[PDB]
């Protein structure tokens, strides 16, 4: 009887670890409890993830790899920055809000401060740095405040906090973040237009 | 530093850099150099230590927020002043205590009271921000974002060795832009500098402040 139907045995572990790490804690959750939750022998688990840190690593990479693939594409594009940054913010905030578990909450684990997790830190810093380039262009284009260029990234990551506080997360929260991310940079163009352009770039419905 | 303050400082370090569940009262007592049993007469449980640490991150901002809600006059300068004060206090910690807000331990009945307090801070922000929105014809849906921008300093501290002293002010400007405020940020900075008894960045804000 799986946690979710159709889950691979790898996906079941990742799903169980995600629930336990986010709701009980990382250092607190043993690999024995994970294995218990998915109904496998502890020893069999190691053949999918040899260590607990390997489970965390996969969970964390899954929160950044796709956002980063988009961000990298977007930095290579020509044309106006605003829609590009906007597209990124929608995609990335949508994935953090839509995640079954609030994995981003683990970013602040002190375990991530160790050399073991330097590669993840690097990849998350590269996402931050792609946000910042796009935002700096938005700012220069709109004559905005130059020192706001970290803030769109912080607005996107703020959904992690809102998830932690709130049971629900209101319907179209990514778009709400989308708008704020651009207002902080001095953008005051037409937001329904911007929204419609992003929705079709991303293949999703606008508000 | 009192006996009590040394314990709090030692625990803030271990909780934020080693972990909460992972840090024993024995480790804390060892880090300060007192017997574990002496520690209990300041804080009977580890949870009591965490409670005092968490409360020191919200009590004074909440005193400020409560007073500001009682004032008449424009909402924007009031919210601005709260954001600077609060973001500054979160930046000024020796240790990044706001990083502990996401601990699953905080979801227990044991920490309901702290949860309710922080939620009142949040609610105060949203009230001030909903009034800035009404006054400037901004986006009604943005009213949680100034709170979230202030709390983002916790994430900045985690990522960065050096958080610049201008960071609260940067946050202050953003928290107002997301609400549709397009007024005069030098004037605004200078008013808040004044209200708070501090110097702002601006330059023209510093001249406006000296007025």
């Amino acid at each position: 009887q799986p946690r979710r139907p159709g889950q691979t045995a790898r996906e079941e572990i990742l799903d169980a670890a995600a629930e336990l790490f986010t709701t009980h804690g990382y250092g607190s959750t043993s690999t024995r409890r994970i294995a218990d939750e998915v109904g496998v022998r502890q020893a069999s688990l190691y053949h999918h993830f040899a260590t607990k840190d390997d489970i965390l690593d996969a969970l964390l990479a899954g929160t950044v790899d796709e956002p980063l693939e988009l961000a990298h594409g977007l930095l290579g594009e020509s044309g106006p920055a605003a829609p590009r940054l906007h597209a990124l913010v929608i995609y990335d905030a949508s994935q953090l809000c839509a995640g079954r578990w609030n994995l981003g909450a683990l970013y602040l684990l002190p375990e991530l401060r160790t050399d073991r997790f330097a590669p993840f830190r690097r990849r998350r810093a590269e996402l931050r740095s792609a946000y910042r380039s796009l935002a700096a262009a938005v700012i220069a284009e709109c004559g905005g405040p130059p020192e706001a260029d970290d803030l769109p990234f912080r607005l996107v990551e703020s959904v992690i906090n809102s998830r932690s506080d709130d049971a629900v997360v209101p319907p179209e929260q990514p778009w709400v973040i989308g708008e704020g991310a651009l207002r902080v940079l001095g953008f005051d163009g037409d937001f329904a237009e911007l929204a419609a352009a992003t929705a079709s770039r991303l293949g999703v419905r606008p508000p």
